[PDB]
């Protein structure tokens, strides 16, 4: 069930720890050899493999300088480490670093609670991106995987766009255990105008 106590646990670290969050701006990548669902980066002092959903995302940013905002996991071989792996999290630079204020309306196992608000910088966000900032928020605010108490076992995140298309996370997806597993949704790269929705958020 949404229960387990491990999965709480692990899904809980993945979103509140910033270890796992790679955050990098203007950068590029490695003129490396690559097949055509992914794309490598040198952040920081790692190596990253950055994978799509489908083959047309990645020739978008080839040799382009992007911003990444996307969790990683790190990829276990028989190597020196430094390798990791993360889903989508990429967008095209931009000059306007304007702050915009995403508001967010949770409803508190059926208590409308008051207007909540995450920031973003870029006028074209992922919704990794969202569900990452939101989550954080929800964690510290509501402690939603909490494994003491366990009061909150259901909700999920919408992100409720103006074009009447929604995009929906279910704040208790363990995919099969693994962090590559839990962040493979974030592999179709998909991205919104910053100012175009609002998150809906649902928790008990
Ligand atoms: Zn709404
Ligand atoms: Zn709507």
């Amino acid at each position: 069930n949404s229960y387990n106590t491990t999965n709480r646990h692990n899904l809980e670290s993945l979103y509140k720890h910033d270890s796992n969050l790679i955050e990098a701006d203007s950068i590029k990548n490695s003129p490396d050899i690559v097949t055509s669902h992914m794309l490598k980066y040198s952040v920081k002092d790692k190596n990253l493999s950055v994978f799509f959903e489908k083959d047309w995302i990645s020739q978008e940013f080839k040799d382009k300088e992007v911003d990444i905002y996307a969790l990683s996991a790190q990829e276990v071989c028989e190597c020196p480490g430094k390798r990791y792996e993360a889903f989508g999290g990429i967008t095209l630079t931009n000059s306007e670093k304007k702050e915009i204020k995403v508001p967010v309306n949770v409803w508190d196992k059926s208590k409308q609670q008051p207007p909540m608000f995450i920031t973003v910088n870029k006028p074209k966000v992922t919704a990794q991106e969202v569900d990452i900032k939101v989550r954080k928020l929800l964690i510290k605010k509501y402690d939603i995987y909490n494994n003491r108490e366990q009061k909150y076992s259901k909700g999920t995140v919408t992100l409720d766009l103006n074009s009447g298309k929604d995009i929906v996370f279910d704040l208790y997806y363990f995919g099969n255990g693994d962090f590559n597993s839990m962040l493979k949704i974030y592999s179709n790269n998909e991205r919104i105008d910053s100012t175009q929705f609002h998150v809906d958020v649902s928790i008990s």
